[PDB]
C-alpha cells in the first residue's frame, strides 16, 4: 500500500486516505490524484526540471497521529535519498512528523495544516505551509460576530493541537471587541465530555445562546450533528474550516444545520482537473492501489456477494462530485518544491542539464534557504495572474488569509452550499441571499433592551451584561444608563429627555365654587338694591334722620364692596387682581370695624365724626405701603410631585397681618358696645346693634382662623367674607326698613 | 559528553543536566550520581543479575524538548542493543521521546514525569512511571482549599504539556466542591502573556484574591518570584511540585514567599547516599564528565582567572547540601528494570547463569508484559518494608499518590522548608506550626459576611458570590437568605428569629391626663359636698320645697356619678372596667336627659313622676343587653409598624349608639323648655333651667362629635364629660343656694 515510481529525485508526501473503514472520498483520494496529477504534468513541461524525472513515494496516514510516525520511517531509514515530503493534510498528523524530519534536515510542505503552533520557528524550522494560520481565522470570527452584533455566544472546540490552540486565540480576540462567551468546553475523544449528548444539553441549558462557535475537527462535527438531531434542537452553527464546505459531513441530517455559516479557504480551482479525474475508471487505473476500490465504495458497487455489480458504463461526471476547495493548494505546494529544485540546478550546475555531482547529496539546510523566500508566478492553470495568484511564503513560511464565507442554503431541494462573503480586508458578505434558521436574523445578547419608560442600563461589573430597572416617573432618562430628575413644576414627556411645565388649575371653571358663592354674591347686588329705598327713595325718614345718614353711606356702600371683593377671589391671579385682594380684604373689613365700634360713637352718639370718617384710612395708608413695597406679582407652590398651584406672592400670616389691622378694632367693638344692652334710643340700638356686636363678628372669628388650614381654599374665604356682611347688611341696616313700610 | 561503560546488557537514561548555562545542581547531577550509584550497587549484589554486568549509556537533555530527540537517536541508530531507557525527569522531555521509542519497542521508565497525558495507553504503550499522575495532585488541591474554606482563588499555570493538562483537571475539580476561580491564564514563554509584570499586575487588580494556585513549572516560578518582589506584593503561594521543596528557586527573594505552601512527593530517603555522594571529590571522580566542573560551579571555585582557587580541604558534607526528595524514585525506577531483566532470565534460560542465546535479541514487547505487573519488595536501603514501601505499577504503569505538604517557615534565620501534612486518604496537616503571610489565616471569598441586623444571602445566579442587602426591621431573618415577617403586635429580638409582643402604654402614668382632669374630678367630689347642705342640712327650704325634692336626689346624685364615671376611663381596660364604661356613659347621661327634658315636666310641673322615675331605665334595660350580648372583653388596634394600643371591644359607633339613646332626649329638651323663656315660678325656671337647656347640652354636642376624631383620646372624653355636668351641677342646682344663705 505505497506508490513507488522511480526518478532521479524523490518527492515524499503522506495523505489521509483511510479513516480503517472508509477511504474518505473527498479530502483523501481526491487529493492524491491531484499531487500525482502535477507530477504527471511536470515531466512533460519543459523549462522546469528538464531531463530530471521526478518520482513520488506516497504513503497513507490513516488519519491518525501515531500511525503517521510508523509510515514516516519509510523515508528516512535509508539515511541512518528523499529530497522533501509534501506534508500531511491534517494538523496532528503534520506536527509529529515535523518533530522527526527536523533531525535529518528534510523540508516539509504542508497544504492544509492551519494551526498556530506551527509558526514557532525555533522548533519546527523545516516546515513551510501554503495555508494561512489560525490567527487569521479567529480574526474572521470576531469581525463576523460584530457585523451581526451577537455578543452572548457559546464556543465549542475539540481537544488536541487544532481546537485548543485555535480557540485560545479566539477568547483573546472576543474579549477585545466586547463579545461575551458563555460556555467554553472540550469535546475531544479522551474522557473529558466524550458523551456528545452531555455537551448538546449544556448548550441547551442556556436559552439565550443561539449562536454557537463550532471550532471542531472533521470528526467531532459529524458526531455533534448526529447528536444535535436525536436530542432535537437547532442553533446558528458558525463553524471553522473543520466543517468547511464538505457535503459528506451532513449526509443524513440535512435539516438541523439549515442556517449554518461555515468559512473555507478561498480558491479559484484548477480547470484541467475535471478532464483528468473524470476520465479515471477502475479499468484504466494502474498506479495507486487505493483507487481500485474507491469506485467500489463510492458508487456502492462490488467486484463478497453484495449489491449491484459494476457495469462498464459507470463513470464519474459532474453529476457525482464537486471539486474540493483545497485542490489549488495541493498543486501549489508541490510546484514550490519544483521551483526550489530547479533554481538550485540553475545555481550549482548551470552548464549541464541532468543531475550533476554537486546536486547528488541534496543538502537540506541549503535547500531551505534557497526556497523559503522563493516567490513565483502561479500554478499555471489559473488565469488572472497578477490578480492575487502569487504563491509567496512569509518569514514564517505561510500563505495569505483569504476566507470565503459559505452558507448552507436549503432552497433547491438538493441541500447545497452557497458563497456569500470574503475577507483579507473586507467583511463584504451581502445579506440578501442568506437563509437562516426560522428565516430570521437571530440575536444573542445577555439581557434584552427594555422599554424607555423608566428603565436604565445598569451593568454591575462587566460589559456584556446589564439589567433594566424602573426609576422615578418624574425623572428623565438622559444618559441611557441612569435617569435624572428635572425638579418640581415640570413633567417629562414621552421622549424621557425634556420636561414640560404645568399651569395651576382652572380655579374659575366649577370647583363647586364658580357657581355656589357667586350665586350668594348674585344676591350681594340685591343687598344694596333693597337698601336703595332707604338711600334715595326714603332718605327723609325720621328713623334714618336719628340714624347716621352720613354714616350709612359709609356703612352700607362698603357693605356692597364686601359683596364685591369676593369677585376678585375667583379671577386669574395677577398684580391687578391678587394684590388687589390685599387691597380688597382691608377695604372689605374697613366697614365691619367702622360701623360697629365707630358707629357706637356715631350711630349711638358730628363734632368728632370727622375723625371717624378719617378712621377708615388710619391703617389703610400703611396697608397701601405693604401693598407696594414687597413682591406683589405671583408665586407657585410645589407639593409632592404633582402640584403647580399658583397662590399670590404672600403668606397666610401676611393676610393675617392685614386681618390684625382691622379685626382688633372689631375685637373691642362689642366691649365698647356692651353698655347699651338694655336701653335703646329709637328701639334700634339695644335691639339690633348688640346683635351685630355679638353674632356678626363671631363669624369674622370663625372662618378666618380656618383660612390657613385648608389646601384648595376655594370657598372658605370667598363665601364667608361676603356672607358675614349680610348680617350687618340686613339685621341692622335692612332691619330699619321692616317697620318703616 | 556521554558516559559509556560496557556490559552484557545496556540500560539507557537521559537526565536534565544543563539548563547551556547552569548544571542545575539539585535535580540534575544529584540524580545522575544516584542512578549510577545503583548500577554500581547491582553488580556487587548477588541473586540479582548474577554474572551479567549492566552498563549505562547516559546523555543529557539540556532541559529542552527538541534537543532530547537529537540525543535519543544515539540509542536507536544501531537498530535501523539498548534494552530500556530510564526516561526523562521532565514532562515535555519524556513525552516526545516516548513518541520515538514506541516504534522500536523499547521500554521507558520515567521517575518524575507527573503528567496526565501519559496515561493514554493507546498511544504511549511503552511508558510506565514510578510517580503518580497529576489527577492525584489536583485532588490534593481541592481538599486543601476546602480545609481552609478559600473559595475565591486565582489559578496560574504555565503553557505546555504540564500546566495546561494539570490545570484543566483542577478547574473540573474546583467547580465540584464549590471553589470559584477568578482569573485563569497562561504564563508560558511563547508570546501569550510572557511579560511577567503583565501577569503579576492582573493578580493585583483583584483585591480579594490572596490565594493563588501556582501550577507552574520550575522555570516560571523563579521568574514569577523575581517579578513579584520588584513590583512588590504578597500572597499565599499554594504551589504544585514544580516549586516543590527546592531551596534554589528562592535564592534571592527570601521574604516574598514567607508563607508559601508547596507539596512535593513523599519519600523516605536512602541512607547509603550520603556516604557515597559526600565522598566524591573532583580528584577522585572518573566516569561522569559533568562532575569535573560541578564543584567548580557549586562552590564558585575555578581551575579564566576567576576567584578563589580550589584548596584540597574542600569537600561536600551536610553543611552544603540536603538530599533531594526524588532520589528514592531514581533508585526505585531502575531496580524495576533490574527485576524485569532478572525474572526474564529465570524464565527463558534458568539452567545457565550468564547471557544465553534466547536472551540475546531482547524482545521488547515480551519485556513489557513480564514487567508491567511486577511487584517487588523495595529499594533495599529503606526499612519498614511492609509499611508502604512496595514498588508496584497499576494497570497504567503508575505509582501511588503520596504527597507531603511542605511550608516555607522563616523562623531560624536560615529560611528553610518544613513539613506539615500528608495525603492518600488524609488531610492530616496540623495548624500549629504553619507560619503565614502577616501571621494570620487568610480568607478569599467573593463577598464578605455582613451583620445579621437586616442583611440576607442574595446569590443572584451563581454559588460562589452573593450580596448582603438590608430588609425591613419588623421582619426576622430565619432561613439566613431571605428575612420573613412575623406580623403586627410582635417585634423581633436581637437574634432576628423570634418576635416578642408589646403592651399598649402606661395610660395612667401621666400622659398630661393622669393629673389634669382628675384634679378637676377632685373637685367633682366637692360638687356633691357643696350641695350636701341642700341635701340633709337645709332640706326644709321653701325654694327646695317648690323644687323637685324627690327629683334632686336623682338630678344631683347622678351628677356626682357623672363626676365618678371618669375614674373608670383612666384605669386598666377589662370587662370590669371598659365594659363598665359602656354601663357608665349611659348612666352618666341618664341625668342630663332626666333633669332637663323630664324636669321640665317635674321641676316645672307627682301624678306622672312615677313614669319619670321609671324613665331612667327606659333604654337602660336595652343598654344592659348590648352590655351583655356582644364581645365585652378587650381589643388591640395595630397601626403602622409600632402600635399595640388596646382599646375596649367596641367601635366609635357603638358608643355613639349609646350616645343616641340619651342625647336624643336631650336634643328635644330645650325644644320642650323654650316656652318658659320669660315667665318663671320661683325665679329659677326661666332664669336657670333655660341656661342649662342651651349652654349645658351644647357642650354635650361639642366634644362628643370630636370623640371619634382623636388618636390618643386621653382627655377629650374623660374631662369634658365630667366638666359638662358642672354646668348642671352649679348653674341650676348650686345656684339655688346662692340667695339662700
Ligand atoms: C480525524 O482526526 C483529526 C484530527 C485533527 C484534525 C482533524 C481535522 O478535522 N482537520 C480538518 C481541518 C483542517 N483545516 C486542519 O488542518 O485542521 C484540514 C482540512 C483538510 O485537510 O481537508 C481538515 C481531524
Ligand atoms: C525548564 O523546562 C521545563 C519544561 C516543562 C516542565 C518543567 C518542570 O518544571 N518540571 C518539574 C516539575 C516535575 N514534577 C515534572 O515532571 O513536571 C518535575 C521535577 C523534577 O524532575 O525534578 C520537575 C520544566
Ligand atoms: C448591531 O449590528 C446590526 C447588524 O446590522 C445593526 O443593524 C445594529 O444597528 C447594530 N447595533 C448597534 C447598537 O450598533
Ligand atoms: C471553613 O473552614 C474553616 C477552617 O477551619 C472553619 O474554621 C470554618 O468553620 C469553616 N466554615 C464553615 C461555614 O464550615
Amino acid at each position: 500500500r505505497e506508490i513507488k515510481i522511480e526518478g532521479d529525485l524523490v518527492l515524499g508526501g503522506l495523505f489521509p486516505i483511510n479513516e480503517c473503514g472508509r477511504i474518505n472520498e473527498d479530502r483523501g483520494i481526491q487529493r492524491l490524484e491531484a499531487m500525482l496529477f502535477a507530477i504527471d504534468e511536470i515531466n512533460k513541461d519543459d523549462y522546469l526540471l528538464p531531463g530530471v524525472k521526478l518520482g513520488v513515494h506516497i504513503l497513507d496516514t490513516c488519519s491518525r497521529d501515531t500511525y503517521a510516525l510508523e509510515q514516516s520511517l519509510e523515508f528516512v531509514r535509508a539515511s541512518l535519498l528523499i529530497a522533501g515530503v509534501i506534508g500531511g493534510s491534517y494538523s496532528s498528523v503534520s506536527i509529529q512528523v515535523a518533530n522527526l524530519l527536523r533531525l535529518f534536515q528534510i523540508p516539509q510542505i504542508s497544504y492544509a495544516s492551519t494551526s498556530a503552533k506551527l509558526s514557532d520557528k525555533s522548533r519546527y524550522d523545516y516546515f513551510a505551509r501554503t495555508v494561512p494560520p489560525d490567527f487569521y481565522q479567529a480574526k474572521a470570527m470576531a469581525e463576523i460576530l460584530r457585523f451581526f452584533n451577537w455578543t452572548y455566544v457559546s464556543t465549542v472546540a475539540s481537544e488536541g493541537d487544532y481546537g485548543e490552540t485555535g480557540i485560545e486565540a479566539f477568547e483573546q480576540e472576543a474579549r477585545l471587541r466586547n463579545i461575551c462567551i458563555a460556555t467554553a468546553e472540550k469535546v475531544g475523544r479522551s474522557n473529558i465530555r466524550k458523551s456528545y449528548d452531555s455537551v448538546i444539553r449544556e448548550l441547551l441549558q442556556k436559552p439565550n445562546a443561539r449562536v454557537v462557535v463550532l471550532f471542531m475537527r472533521s470528526d467531532d462535527s459529524r458526531e455533534l450533528i448526529a447528536a444535535a438531531s436525536r436530542a432535537n434542537a437547532s442553533f446558528t452553527w458558525v463553524a471553522s474550516d473543520g466543517w468547511g464546505a464538505q457535503e459528506s459531513i451532513i449526509k443524513g441530517s440535512e435539516h438541523v444545520a439549515y442556517g449554518a455559516i461555515t468559512l473555507e479557504l478561498a480558491s479559484q480551482p484548477v480547470r484541467q482537473f475535471d478532464r483528468y479525474f473524470q476520465s479515471l475508471n477502475p479499468y484504466n487505473n494502474h498506479r495507486n492501489p487505493w483507487f481500485r476500490d474507491f469506485w467500489e465504495q463510492k458508487f456502492q458497487c462490488s467486484l463478497r456477494n453484495h449489491r449491484r455489480v459494476c457495469d462498464k458504463h459507470l463513470a464519474i461526471d459532474s453529476s457525482n462530485y464537486e471539486q474540493e476547495s483545497k485542490i489549488m493548494f495541493v498543486v501549489n505546494a508541490v510546484y514550490a518544491m519544483a521551483h526550489a529544485l530547479h533554481k538550485m540546478q540553475r545555481t550549482l550546475c548551470p552548464n549541464t542539464t541532468k543531475l550533476c555531482d554537486a546536486m547528488k547529496i541534496l543538502d537540506g539546510k541549503k535547500l531551505y534557504k534557497d526556497y523559503l523566500l522563493k516567490i513565483n508566478f502561479t500554478a499555471p492553470f489559473n488565469p488572472n495572474k497578477d490578480a492575487d495568484s502569487i504563491v509567496k511564503f512569509d518569514t514564517f513560511g505561510d500563505g495569505m488569509g483569504r476566507y470565503n464565507v459559505f452558507n448552507f442554503q436549503n432552497v433547491g431541494g438538493k441541500y447545497s452550499y452557497l458563497k456569500v462573503g470574503h475577507w483579507a480586508e473586507t467583511l463584504s458578505l451581502d445579506v440578501n441571499s442568506i437563509h437562516w434558521s426560522r428565516n430570521s436574523v437571530p440575536t444573542s445578547q445577555c439581557s434584552d433592551p427594555c422599554a424607555p419608560n423608566e428603565m436604565k442600563n445598569m451593568q454591575p461589573g462587566d460589559v456584556c451584561c446589564w439589567i433594566c430597572i424602573p426609576c422615578e416617573p418624574y425623572e428623565y432618562l438622559a444618559d441611557e444608563f441612569t435617569c435624572m430628575d428635572c425638579g418640581s413644576g415640570q413633567w417629562p414627556t414621552a421622549d424621557l429627555t425634556g420636561c414640560y411645565d404645568l399651569p395651576e388649575d382652572y380655579i374659575r371653571w366649577e370647583d363647586a365654587w364658580a357657581i355656589g358663592p357667586v350665586t350668594i354674591a348674585c344676591l350681594g347686588f340685591m343687598c344694596t338694591c333693597m337698601v336703595v329705598t332707604v338711600f334715595i327713595k326714603h332718605n327723609n325718614t325720621p328713623l334714618v334722620k336719628a340714624s347716621g345718614r352720613e354714616l350709612c353711606y359709609i356703612l352700607l356702600f362698603g357693605v356692597g364692596l364686601s359683596y364685591c371683593m369676593t369677585f376678585f377671589f375667583i379671577a386669574k391671579p395677577s398684580p391687578v387682581i391678587c394684590a388687589l385682594r390685599r387691597l380688597g380684604l382691608g377695604s372689605s373689613f374697613a366697614i365691619c370695624y367702622s360701623a360697629l365700634l365707630t358707629k357706637t360713637n356715631c350711630i349711638a352718639r358730628q363734632v368728632f365724626i370727622c375723625l371717624g370718617l378719617i378712621l377708615v384710612q388710619i391703617v389703610m395708608v400703611s396697608v397701601w405701603l405693604i401693598l407696594e413695597a414687597p413682591g406683589t406679582r405671583r408665586y407657585t407652590l410645589a407639593e409632592k410631585r404633582e402640584t403647580v398651584i399658583l397662590k399670590c406672592n404672600v403668606k397666610d400670616s401676611s393676610m393675617l397681618i392685614s386681618l390684625t389691622y382691622d379685626v382688633i378694632l372689631v375685637i373691642l367693638c362689642t366691649v365698647y358696645a356692651f353698655k347699651t344692652r338694655k336701653c335703646p334710643e329709637n328701639f334700634n340700638e339695644a335691639k339690633f346693634i348688640g346683635f351685630t356686636m355679638y353674632t356678626t363678628c363671631i363669624i369674622w372669628l370663625a372662618f378666618l382662623p380656618i383660612f390657613y388650614v385648608t389646601s384648595s381654599d376655594y370657598r372658605v374665604q370667598t363665601t364667608t367674607m361676603c356672607i358675614s356682611v349680610s348680617l350687618s347688611g340686613f339685621v341692622v341696616l335692612g332691619c330699619l326698613f321692616a317697620p318703616k313700610v
